[PDB]
């Protein structure tokens, strides 16, 4: 169910990935603070994979308390020919947030598992 997009020392981004129809996936993304200090000003930025429309709904919040699991949730969907062809979909993403003392960035390109 929960696939890991990224795990740093301060933050775990993971997600559920479901197929709603023949042309549409649903991503429920969750952000977890695994540090003993609060995380503020969180934001995830995404690009749309090559054969795909990406619909990104707003995040539930932008703050994460110390040792908070799933403190922010964010819904997305993925649609288009690449979802239909059962091709591998690569998600380019970037996050910014502030912890105490630092302003941090994390970024990657992650392949999403099978339709």
């Amino acid at each position: 169910q929960r696939h890991i997009l990224n795990q740093s020392d301060h933050l775990r981004i993971d997600y559920e990935l479901t197929r709603e129809s023949m042309t549409k996936l649903r991503l429920v993304i969750f952000y977890s603070n695994i540090s003993s200090d609060p995380i503020t000003n969180f934001a995830l930025l995404v690009a749309s994979p090559k054969g795909t429309t990406l619909s990104l709904q707003p995040q539930s919040g932008n703050m994460l308390q110390s040792n908070s699991r799933d403190g922010i949730k964010q819904i997305a969907s993925v649609e288009g020919i690449s979802v239909n062809l059962g091709k591998p979909i690569k998600l380019k993403w970037k996050a910014n947030y502030c912890t105490k003392g630092d302003s941090k960035e994390e970024s990657g390109t992650t392949s999403l598992p099978t339709i």
